[PDB]
């Protein structure tokens, strides 16, 4: 139904690990992966997300469903008929969790008599099912209504003692909740594996698995693994002694560029200094596996948008990450005045306008102020909580990040402004 149609069907979910929504559009380890596959294949790529895990499984399994599911699934049901799992392209390893400081639980056995939340329909919860055999004392709880971030960051407040998530996903998230701790591994280590439907036509499992053959040994994989784990996303706050030094060293360099983009686009030059500093600490070489480049951090699609041949150039980069960012800002609903208007041009500057608008409209459903920086900043870090994105137009985002993004720079803006 592939090349004779054009469309190559994948379902997933959307989730930081998998398929998600970014500023540049579409994104996520099992996005790009995909999008490799069709590509090989010569076929367009349609994503489709499910709800929930049981779904997932459920329309893969219907006659006529998405031609396979890329979705960070564990192969299971060996027996299942209806699901193939296809060779393994990112070892895992199933991980107990438990928030620091806390008594850490270290056997199977010790896992009863505390509260545990996994997903429903994931192999986590089948794992427990069969713990729950060997002790039957064992009590846990799954939902269709949360993603592993809601289940770690349940475990860091405290609202659940533990959960069971496989090791790629902490790795990923780790940062984000600083208070989750790995009690122990449970299970062998496993490879994650795509889903395909039974169980007679080999065509596509073939393709699938010469692809992921290929991937690795010409180290795709690998590179995937780089880009999606590791990164930091928004940089943290230098803090007052490092930003004077680059104030001393490195800001004179481009200071000159700042102040004509300033004049040309009519704008504050510190506040594009400021950006420059939070995208790159003024460092017109840097460079990022996320696919972003020069002192204002453009992607390819964004550079030539704004006129720019040489991402790696100061003066075109600030130019056109300036022109980009006053673009933004004039293109905001008119009912947002300055100065909360380039607030949220900074914040659609990191997250986009989209995931933008779903905060705006969020904030006005719960009684606040869209036109409002203070208030829609509160909505934004709701984006990364299932019970809150599964409700809106573009989904699931780190949205935290992007008021960590805008603080920083007002507050780079502000030390500028000082030191005139």
């Amino acid at each position: 139904r592939v090349q004779k149609e054009g469309v190559l069907r994948v379902i997933t979910r959307n989730s930081p690990a998998t398929y998600f929504q970014d500023r540049n559009g579409e994104t996520g380890f099992e996005y790009e992966l995909a999008k490799r596959f069709a590509e090989r294949l010569g076929v367009e790529l349609k994503i489709e997300t499910a709800d929930n895990l049981d779904d997932l499984y459920a329309q893969l399994s219907r006659e006529g469903g998405p031609a396979l599911a890329a979705a960070g699934l564990t192969p299971g049901r060996e027996d299942d008929a209806s699901v193939r799992y296809s060779h393994t392209y990112l070892d895992v390893t199933p991980q107990i969790i438990y928030r620091n400081g806390q008594q850490r639980p270290t056997r199977p056995e010790d896992l009863v008599g505390k509260r545990i939340m996994v997903l429903k329909g994931s192999s986590h919860a089948e794992q427990l099912a069969e713990l729950k055999k060997q002790y039957p004392e064992l009590k846990y709880e799954e939902s269709d209504a949360v993603e592993v971030v809601d289940l770690l960051r349940m475990v860091d407040v405290g609202d659940i003692d533990l959960t069971l998530v496989d090791s790629n996903e902490l790795a990923m998230n780790q940062v984000y909740f600083p208070n989750v701790r790995v009690a122990f591994d449970f299970g062998e280590a496993r490879g994650l594996a795509w889903a395909l439907p039974g169980g007679d036509d080999d065509s596509l499992m073939n393709e699938v698995n010469a692809f992921l053959d290929q991937a690795k040994k010409e180290g795709l994989l690998q590179r995937l693994k780089d880009r999606y784990y590791g990164h930091v996303d928004v940089l943290g706050y230098v803090g007052a002694y490092t930003f004077t030094q680059h104030l001393q060293q490195r800001l004179p360099r481009y200071e000159s560029h700042f102040k004509q983009s300033g004049k040309q686009k009519d704008t504050d030059w510190r506040l594009l200094a400021a950006i420059g500093y939070q995208e790159s600490l003024w460092q017109p070489g840097a460079t990022s596996k996320t696919g972003v480049r020069g002192l204002m951090m453009l992607t390819n699609r964004t550079a030539q948008a704004m006129g720019v041949s040489n991402r790696l150039d100061p003066k075109q980069s600030i130019q056109g990450g300036s022109k980009y960012f006053v673009q933004i800002r004039s293109e905001l609903p008119e009912s947002i005045k300055e100065p909360d208007r380039s607030w949220f041009a900074l914040a659609a500057y990191n997250i986009g306008g989209a995931h933008l608008e779903d905060a705006r409209k969020m904030a006005e459903k719960e009684g606040l102020n869209p036109n409002k920086w203070l208030d829609v900043k509160k909505m934004l870090p709701r984006l990364a909580q299932k019970q809150w994105y599964a409700k809106t137009r573009y989904g699931y985002a780190r949205g935290g990040e992007t008021v960590h993004f805008v603080q920083n720079v007002r507050r780079y803006y502000d030390i500028l402004t000082w030191v005139t």
